[PDB]
């Protein structure tokens, strides 16, 4: 299955956001990151990645297609707006093995506040 | 401004969901509840409504246009699927005066679990 996530300056939940910021996928699913607004990109938050998945970083203003194979939580951020809280979370499969990494990963306060909000949708 | 919320059987966060389940609006905003899938409706959760706003209930499979004037939290549910957790939350303005009603409103466990997840996006 395919999932679409928009990169927006202003979404339904706030400013500088991935929308939806939380996506529940299954192994083999495709996640398309679409820059609805310019100035955004998507990059993996290395601390929040399943074992065995390579880090990724797209170019600004470009679409990025992420194929999730490994189960676990995938944390993503927008490089220039990490500080302003532009983060997203993808949960592949049940009982994420790296739930505690996601819960304790050190990050800019706004991003940490949004990651926590997203973690509350887990399972 | 206008905000669109879809009623779905299966969304990006789970099954039987309002999507987005959390909308941040300003007084005078319009919220359109669109049944993307059939069998859903939107009805106000009376315990989670600002002072002075009338309760509302739309017919199944119908669109509903909610104009939010009063600031505060507006809780909505899908009548036939309340028990399965199909609830949504709208925050109009800052510092919702009825935040504690939303936090303690008695409701079916799944709905309560989802409401709490949505409350975490508040402010
Ligand atoms: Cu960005
Ligand atoms: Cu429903």
């Amino acid at each position: 299955a395919t999932h679409e996530v928009h990169m927006l300056n202003k979404g339904e939940s706030g400013a500088m956001v991935f929308e939806p910021a939380f996506v529940r996928a299954e192994p083999g699913d495709v996640i398309n990151f679409v820059p609805t607004d310019k100035s955004h990109n998507v990059e993996a938050i290395k601390e929040i990645l399943p074992e065995g998945v390579e880090s990724f970083k797209s170019k600004i203003n470009e679409s990025y297609t992420l194929t999730v194979t490994e189960p676990g939580l995938y944390g993503v951020k927008c490089t220039p707006h990490f500080g302003m809280g532009m983060v997203g979370l993808v949960q592949v499969g049940d009982a994420p093995e790296n739930l505690d990494a996601a819960k304790t990963a050190k990050m800019p306060k706004k991003a940490r506040e949004r990651m926590d909000a997203e973690l509350a949708q887990v399972n």
